[PDB]
């Protein structure tokens, strides 16, 4: 388990794609911008990561993401939280058009991140099998102060649960 | 190389969730089923196949799939094809939803099938390479006919071109 220990960054990457209204009035096509783990986490004093099997899967559209879109606000403003990223291994474009469906129009403290081939989750042990050795991120939740991972649960029925991924039991821990 | 012998079904299976008009009268909220590439072929007398790298992606989305769909009628009331397989990487729920952006009513004749890890495309050699371990599909298309193909072609450049693997091609090779 990662709690109290250094947030093991690695090499590893992810990608984003931009959403915005300013850009919105001033038009670009997004395509994938490229991110090192290490970085963001060195370039923000907090971050909450949270992990979604798969983008528009009823469970993580209806029931897992919506709420931290509804607490961004709260948690950038009143709990000082600097980053909030959604984790997929679903591809960047299918992962900004996800983003865009639940409501997403500013992506400066929300970002939708593709861990190509499940790299990043795997290397943490936050995975979900699916079999034939394909391997999509579980439904989890991870908070980084200062460099330090402060809290990260795993659902044992990713599925259908949200429980201790839930923006609410992160607020808890804020 | 593929063409003129007989499907290399072996033992994979996709997966896919269904739309439908019948099931507005009833409203059923699906999830994935799946099929053996094997029987949907055995089933089917004339089978078009298209990959596509990117659900959501620019040329996936713009210049390469509305064509598939633009003629899924033609190509079933005068070119004898059963089934019009979309296949791509991506997760079913992401590909359903996919579909019904490009404004898909009925699953009948057109499937937008997921192709777990590349998987399939692998194993014909259709595959796009994207990076540490990870692979899309690449842009192709491939018609079989009483389980044998017919046509089979892939883009050199599938990230920006819509050409053998164009559903015109396709229609030509008809």
């Amino acid at each position: 388990d990662l709690v109290n220990k250094k947030f093991p960054a690695g090499d590893y990457k992810f990608q984003y794609i931009a959403i915005s209204q300013s850009d919105a009035d001033s038009e670009s096509c997004k395509m994938p911008q490229t991110v090192e783990w290490s970085k963001l986490i060195s370039e923000n004093k907090k971050v909450i990561i949270t992990g979604a099997p798969a983008a528009f899967s009823p469970t993580c559209t209806v029931s897992h993401i919506p709420g931290y879109i509804n607490y961004l606000d709260e948690l950038v403003k009143e709990k000082e939280v600097d980053q909030v990223i959604v984790v997929t291994v679903d591809n960047p474009f299918a992962n900004q058009a996800w983003a865009k469906s639940l409501g997403v129009k500013d992506t400066t403290h929300i970002k939708f991140a593709s861990d190509p081939g499940c790299a990043f989750t795997k290397s943490i042990g936050f995975e979900l099998a699916v079999g034939d050795g394909v391997y999509w991120s579980g439904r989890w939740a991870m908070v980084v102060e200062n460099g330090i991972v402060t809290y990260a649960a795993k659902e044992t029925n990713p599925g259908t649960d949200v429980t201790v991924s839930s923006v609410e039991s992160v607020l808890a821990h804020l």
